[PDB]
């Protein structure tokens, strides 16, 4: 399928253990589309302060497209000193591994995979 339903839990990013996907723009890309398929990905919601306590490269969430089910459809967007890989429109989050840490909530996403 093109697209696939995920609820991803969303954490604190002080409790994130794991704080990016890798090292280069295409690694974070891949890495983030494994961990999304296994579901093994949590979404930190980006607010000040936020991103200088995570690892670049950042993968983003934006939204595709203005919901089936409840689920926003999104793609993923990568950036690296400040240059984006990818267009899409509003950021729903940054992407994580997810490794055991306690949500605060759920986000209900439709994934263009």
């Amino acid at each position: 399928k093109t697209h696939v339903q995920l609820s991803l839990p969303v954490l604190q990013v002080r409790d994130v253990l794991v704080r990016g996907f890798g090292d280069s723009v295409e690694e974070v890309l891949s890495e983030a589309r494994q961990h999304l398929k296994d579901g093994t990905c949590g979404l930190v919601e980006v607010e000040k302060g936020v991103l200088p306590q995570l690892e670049q490269p950042y993968v983003f969430i934006k939204r595709s497209d203005a919901a089936p089910h409840g689920h926003v459809m999104v793609e993923l967007v990568a950036e690296l000193e400040g240059i984006q890989y990818g267009r899409s429109g509003e950021t729903l989050g940054v992407l994580v591994p997810h490794v055991g840490e306690i949500p605060v909530a759920y986000r209900k996403v439709l994934l263009r995979k």
